[PDB]
């Protein structure tokens, strides 16, 4: 039993809700919140910009030190950093950005990072400003993640389309 509330159950392990991931994280304080990161951990917009803003830019400060030490992530890769005031940890995961020409096949590799964590609050990877089809992202999520994932979908219209079209 966990404290996630109001989710629709899609499969044995995947749950979904129309919610602002920032507000969900502030309420639940999950062990892991997933960020829709880029390889530079530059949290400018989309989910990343919103999460970072909610930390009063502390996420960005921590991320800049991480990059200065370690260099950029790989597309499809991840790193674990602090969750600040939102969660215990933030798993920064880089899905392919279609608006940069990146290989959509890397979306499966990106979701594989979730399997290193028993329970996660997450957005759909590569959705929104990353330019992928969210219906496809949900399919890859369900077919790749085996741990317990609670998906927050900001757009109500999109949430309804994802549920209604789910096979
Ligand atoms: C931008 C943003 C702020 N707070 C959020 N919480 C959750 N998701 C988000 N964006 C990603 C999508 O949910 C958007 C529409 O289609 C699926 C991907 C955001
Ligand atoms: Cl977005």
């Amino acid at each position: 039993v966990n404290s996630f509330s109001g989710y629709l159950k899609l499969t044995d392990n995947v749950y979904i809700k129309n919610a602002d991931i920032v507000e969900e994280a502030k309420k639940v304080k999950p062990t892991v919140v997933v960020n829709a990161a880029n390889v530079y951990l530059k949290h400018g917009g989309g989910v990343a910009g919103a999460l970072n803003k909610a930390t009063n830019n502390a996420m960005q400060v921590e991320s800049d030190d991480y990059i200065a030490t370690n260099g950029p992530l790989k597309v499809g890769g991840s790193c674990v950093l602090s969750g600040h005031n939102l969660a215990k940890h933030c798993l920064h995961v880089v899905g392919p950005n279609v608006n940069k020409g990146e290989d959509i096949q890397l979306l499966k590799s990106a979701y594989e990072n979730f399997n290193q964590h028993e329970v996660l609050l997450a957005p759909l990877l590569s959705a929104g400003i990353f330019g992928a089809d969210p219906i496809h992202s949900l399919r890859v999520c369900v077919d790749t993640v085996r741990t317990n994932v609670y998906l927050a979908v900001f757009d109500k219209n999109l949430y309804d389309k994802l549920v209604s079209s789910f096979l």
